[PDB]
């Protein structure tokens, strides 16, 4: 309800669609210029955004202390414009909600919001091959096209949406210590 | 905000997803075992709803009367469920609005709201060929398989999607006294 006109506001403001070699996602500005996206996004030296050419100053595939893949990379963009810093509605550990919505910006998926319901901490998963730290989880008929995808509750960015087994959805938590 | 709300209660009460020999569409149910669905989805005999084989007993494809098409099909289904009656959220004239939801529930998009902000009294249109009357328009970056989408806003239901033209979108305003 409330979660609702949160994620709409946010979108707007924050997000926007990006374009990479290895596809189309929905890409969240967090403070300056940095973005965050997917880990499998793999943005080259250049990325387009909103159908927009934009150079990637520099890119980060986050890591915890093991090594082990947290399924985010942060990119710094070359673009004047600053975004609003939402480093405030990010957690310093990960949140379980009941009440959750997953907002999506891409071509084939124009400015759609899907109630998910229960958002709970999975731990760890094999994603792709890789083994990964930190997952939410949500019941989610998924498809693919929705990674990129904001999760959010009311005044709360809970974190990305890297994946999904056709059953479940999986977000990567966005920590706020990531962002410093 | 609150039209999300009502959005999502609606369509777990009172939607499904159809299958046509022409396409995937969503489908609202008004009251009793009448539903409506787009004109184009030209429902047999039977259609499978929900992913079950459900037969349709009687089938109108709704015109005002000049015999001008209104783009929409009402079907009694073979079912002993009966619908949540909702024909008192339907208005009796078209209804233009400043924020609508529009409301997706097939397999290629499970459970989605879009805002689509300003809806008008379109009038008139010429619709795959056909003229066609009493549409609402919206502007939305349309894609195909939303056809059948529930439009609606605070307590009201509006219409069901029916095309777009890629730049704007097109609902067919469901009236009450279609229901009688």
């Amino acid at each position: 309800g409330p979660a609702f006109e949160f994620a709409v506001a946010m979108m707007k403001r924050n997000s926007s669609t990006v374009k990479t070699e290895y596809g189309e996602f929905t890409m969240l500005g967090i403070y300056d210029r940095w973005a965050v996206l997917p880990r499998h996004a793999k943005p080259g030296p250049t990325i387009l955004m909103n159908d927009q050419e934009v150079g990637v100053l520099d890119a980060k595939e986050l890591v915890d202390k093991d090594g082990t893949n947290l399924e985010l990379t942060l990119l710094k963009l070359n673009r004047n414009e600053k975004f609003r810093d939402i480093r405030g509605f990010l957690a310093k550990e990960e949140v379980e909600v009941n009440e959750a919505v997953l907002a999506i910006n891409t071509s084939k998926f124009p400015n759609m919001y899907i109630p998910v319901g229960q958002v709970t901490e999975y731990g760890f998963l094999n994603l792709g091959g890789t083994p990964t730290k930190r997952m939410l989880m949500y019941n989610f008929p998924t498809r693919a096209g929705q990674a990129g995808g904001v999760l959010m509750s009311t005044g709360k960015v809970l974190g990305i949406h890297v994946g999904g087994n056709g059953h479940q959805g999986f977000s990567a938590a966005l920590l706020k210590h990531y962002f410093n």
